[PDB]
RNA sequence: AGGAGUGGAGCCUGCGGCUUAAUUUGACCAACACGGGAAACCUCACCCGGCCCGGACACGGACAGGAUUGACAGAUUGAU
């Protein structure tokens, strides 16, 4: 489905992607995700915290699974998933970065999921 | 009018006093083998050491190379 726009794309991934609890925020996850086959997508994002970590995540993504799609600015992707799951209008207490989150065969594929994403994937 | 006892002896058990780190505590005919209280631990209120949080909920803060949990071996320790 989609208007085929990836990012609005991306969302409708990470609709069902909450519920699924694909999200493996953080590097230790995020090196879990990866070094396992369950993982389907990853994002990523500018420096949070070192140039060193947005490296190494295309170096992981070289020796085990080429999915990588980058969208900067890790206020996006802080917002994107909140403490469990996106949380209010507001919240001001956290909207931290999550700086490169990766996700679990496009959450569910029940529905558009499959269809957005693969109109992107085989070309990136 | 009488019968059998208690008070004497030894022991059991409760109470006072005295001691003691602590000898937990209520009760003075209508308290005193009473708290169905014959306590090894447990009980446990007491004393002496060590550990644990099982401080809900609310508001603010922290914060995804991260809030936070637990632990091998050595030292330490009654203690693995």
């Amino acid at each position: 489905g989609g208007v085929m726009d990836v990012n609005t794309a991306l969302q409708e991934v990470l609709k069902t992607a909450l519920i699924h609890d694909g999200l493996a925020r953080g590097i230790r996850e995020a090196a879990k995700a990866l070094d396992k086959r369950q993982a389907h997508l990853c994002v990523l994002a500018s420096n949070c915290d070192e140039p060193m970590y947005v490296k190494l995540v295309e170096a992981l993504c070289a020796e085990h699974q080429i999915n990588l799609i980058k969208v900067d600015d890790n206020k996006k992707l802080g917002e994107w998933v909140g403490l469990c799951k996106i949380d209010r209008e507001g919240k001001p207490r956290k909207v931290v970065g999550c700086s490169c989150v990766v996700v679990k065969d496009y959450g569910k594929e029940s529905q558009a999921k499959d269809v957005i994403e693969e109109y992107f994937k085989c070309k990136k």
